[PDB]
């Protein structure tokens, strides 16, 4: 059996390594979260551009980053790091996705992989909701309530049918979960909890549901 | 055997998930606690209304939420969330009860299920006590001591007999436990510990009693 | 094997239950400690009164609580709770003692039961010391040093012989342990560490001595 | 099975020993880190001097410490400790390296040894980068951006070919990892994170990669 | 298998017992540390006095405590506790040593016993160093640097030979370890780390060396 000294020292060293790595990466962390939230959001667009431009990933990355810049303009400072991370993740998105899924698989066998895929799915859903909210605001031109109203309109009576295979994000995710995640993320984290909240709530809900369903449900008697 | 790295990372990730989920849901937590305390309290009333109105759960939910509003009036701000959660829990009370009991069963085999049922029973008892206190205060019209006096009067000499099958809440719960829970909850949490205190004390007492009774009692010799 | 999720959730829920229960009972905790310290101290007196008054526990409890009041007078506010707890523990002392010993037995097989009995024995010893100190102060009438001097006089040269079977408290307890416990309790907790200090030190010493004696003593060679 | 008391006391005593030892060594810790960062950096230079001066380690240590002084001058206070530690580590570098690698081997079987060797390799890489940055700054004579530009120039288009077997440091280490480590270390620790950041990130990355690769990668299907 | 409840409650109760005992003994702790550091330091002197005065431990304790007083004078307040503890430990030194070694043996089989013996050996070494420092200061009569210079002079060129079997303390202990322990203890704890530092560092070094040597040293290849 392993002695107490080795277990304690391993725990202590792993804790130091994790804390030090987060401390080192902290100046980049928020930028990375944004650049990568966007990347998950717009990955199908990147694939379409890939198909369009002769199957050159470099061209697709260049055009997509230029498009992102043209979305910002029309504050590059403190966002050039975000653009750089977005370009890197567009260039090596498949590798980073494989790494994340493989780490999750190591943590939890198949539940972790499904959790990662669900988190990507939720990010895509929330991003489409935000894009639709911005479009509707522009149309009404001639933000708190607009996102919520758009979310209700998108999935409330329009479950999956109209605009086929395009609102299939919400078909796999709970309405209440996404709504509460968005609101709690905005209140708690702020403009980034808009994506963190739904992701955390959806992933936690799926993990806990899968974990709890292992035992049979209690009998009424 | 599982290595230290996996155990530590699983513990750390679960802790982060739990803390982040509580942080996200925190703006709603108190409202949810109230809306759901009420729902456990008035569930038999909801079932009676269900029976009355042609067995339509939607009609019962609408009427019961309208009744709750007519109890508030005669401050909707910062309480519309409470009303919304109450309506949702009235609509899907059985599903949420099944989920809570099934999670408790996963945590503790049968002790958790009994703990959840006891917590519901204690909430119902305290709610009936509070309703009787308010009624007696209205009659004396022509709050600290009134609740305590009503609690003593309800179960002190009236154990279970008069008003049959109606004060059967206290038949399964300790007097001292409920009284101390009410007082400590009011002092500690405030107007919500009125229900948290009795629930926490009753659940903890049942769990610890069941746990301790596993070994035989110590012999006097 | 139990998974990490269940172990972590059980630990977290038990910690929440314990912390919440202490938070709820906190307004009563000190009063309960006093009312129950006294009860352990005066239990033989209660048994003698029980024998005197026709074997009626209610009469013994009434007379003993009245005697406690006549000791306070000759500040009832913030002490009526103490008197109430004292009366309850006088009424159901055997049940509470059985519960404490049975919980200790569940924690530690036989070491816990012996620890509880030792804690009661130490409380009785310190209480007799305090009573003798007060009596000697009254005689000298015609507090820090008086208790210490009385403790030295009681057991220093008078080990167990004079006043037979009456100073048998100190025959089972270390002098240094009681003295240091009294002093450290007064300095740390204040007028209640007068009983907590000796109890904690005696219980910890017995537990650690029993634990350490399991292995053979190290050889000099 | 080991009882809870022994495990808890062992953990507590080891924690006290570690915390007390760090508390005692704290006045020296930073100096030691520097004197030893330098020693890892300039070890090949020390070996060349060893070969030059008749294979006398004492002569090599003396000359190398004198050279370090001549680098400082052209603030000895609060640095004489650094010079002393540098001289000691130059005198007994192999023994300290063996001790560090052997402790790492005890913690992690072969992963720890590889981690230590990687940390030394990363320190050597960053030190060569810093030396080249200082040289280029002197040439441009006739610091934040200069180090980064030098790092890009050293390995960006010059992977390993020009100046053969001399930029073989970067051949085993990620560009992004070193760059992010340098930046995060400067921002977090300051002029010492210049070496801590790359070391922590490289070691953590290798450990986590080796740990995660144990399970097969998740299948796309 | 033991359930989670018992493990958690045992850990929690042991933590409470340890914390409460340290809290109670805290007013005495520093005095005890000093009175007992001295006792380990002067134990051979006590044995010589024992041999001189007809083998009467009481006489030896009386004379040795009187000698300690004559060292203080030529501030008894806040030191009478120190003198009392010194007298007690002189009276029952063997019993306390047996208890400490037996507790250490229970914690760690043979490594703990060796650690305790090493701690005593280090205390004796540092005490002899301090005595020699004071003597040399008195001779130079006609403190920071004097202790360090005396330490270098005692063992630097005089390893064990001159004054035979009298500087055999340093023959078993590292120079660097003692020096760093003294300096770090003075800086961290203050005039008591003069003994704590060397003890903590020596004990930790021996424990970690013994622990690490269990696995074979890593091969160079």
């Amino acid at each position: 059996p392993r002695d107490v000294a080795q277990i304690l020292l391993s725990v202590l060293f792993l804790a130091i390594m994790i804390v030090a790595c987060l401390w080192i990466v902290q100046p980049f962390i928020l930028g990375f979260a944004w650049a990568g939230t966007v990347v998950i959001a717009t990955w199908p667009v990147l694939l379409r551009l890939q198909k369009i431009m002769f199957g050159r990933r470099s061209l697709a990355v260049l055009v997509m980053t230029l498009l992102l810049v043209m979305v910002f303009i029309i504050f590059m400072v403190h966002c050039a790091l975000m653009l750089l991370f977005s370009a890197l993740l567009y260039w090596r998105g498949e590798q980073v996705a494989q790494g994340i899924r493989h780490f999750a698989t190591r943590l939890a066998g198949v539940r972790g992989d499904a959790a990662v895929l669900l988190a990507a799915q939720a990010i895509r859903a929330v991003a489409l909701g935000v894009v639709v909210t911005a479009l509707v605001q522009a149309v009404l031109g001639g933000t708190w309530g607009t996102v919520l109203l758009v979310w209700s309109g998108v999935v409330g009576t329009l479950d999956n049918v109209i605009r086929p295979m395009l609102i299939r994000m919400g078909a796999d995710l709970p309405l209440i979960l996404i709504l509460s995640g968005v609101i709690g993320g905005l209140i708690a984290f702020g403009m980034i909890g808009l994506f963190i909240g739904p992701v955390l709530l959806a992933v936690s809900w799926r993990l806990f549901a899968a974990w709890v369903e292992e035992v049979p449900p209690p009998t009424d008697q």
